[PDB]
């Protein structure tokens, strides 16, 4: 599925992501644009053996199992399958756990990119939330 961006933005805020651990909504959306475009199919395949899968692009190696990737944690206690269900539930319970293991949003390397320091209120805009 491929969400609109307020679509989207609302289907987070519904999922308490609004400010969770100081991040405003504006950088979820936007870590969530760079990362995946809204896709939540998504899908990359690394040179390390890992794969980061859906709208977050969250790591085989440590938070989901996939069953393909060597010496792999599942931290998040999931298959990345569900990672690429219509339903952001997974990634979003997940990406919380991940923003709160020691390096804020910076564990997304295309938010940090591309949003960190950056108006991300912008990604807001038109919204209805």
């Amino acid at each position: 599925k491929v969400f609109g961006r307020c679509e989207l933005a609302a289907a987070m805020k519904r999922h308490g992501l609004d400010n969770y651990r100081g991040y405003s909504l504006g950088n979820w959306v936007c870590a969530a644009k760079f990362e995946s475009n809204f896709n939540t199919q998504a899908t990359n395949r690394n040179t390390d053996g890992s794969t980061d899968y859906g709208i977050l692009q969250i790591n085989s190696r440590w938070w989901c199992n996939d069953g393909r990737t060597p010496g792999s944690r599942n931290l998040c206690n999931i298959p990345c399958s569900a990672l690429l269900s219509s339903d952001i539930t997974a990634s979003v319970n997940c990406a919380k756990k991940i923003v709160s293991d020691g390096n804020g949003m910076n564990a997304w390397v295309a938010w940090r990119n591309r949003c960190k320091g950056t108006d991300v209120q912008a990604w807001i805009r038109g919204c209805r939330l």
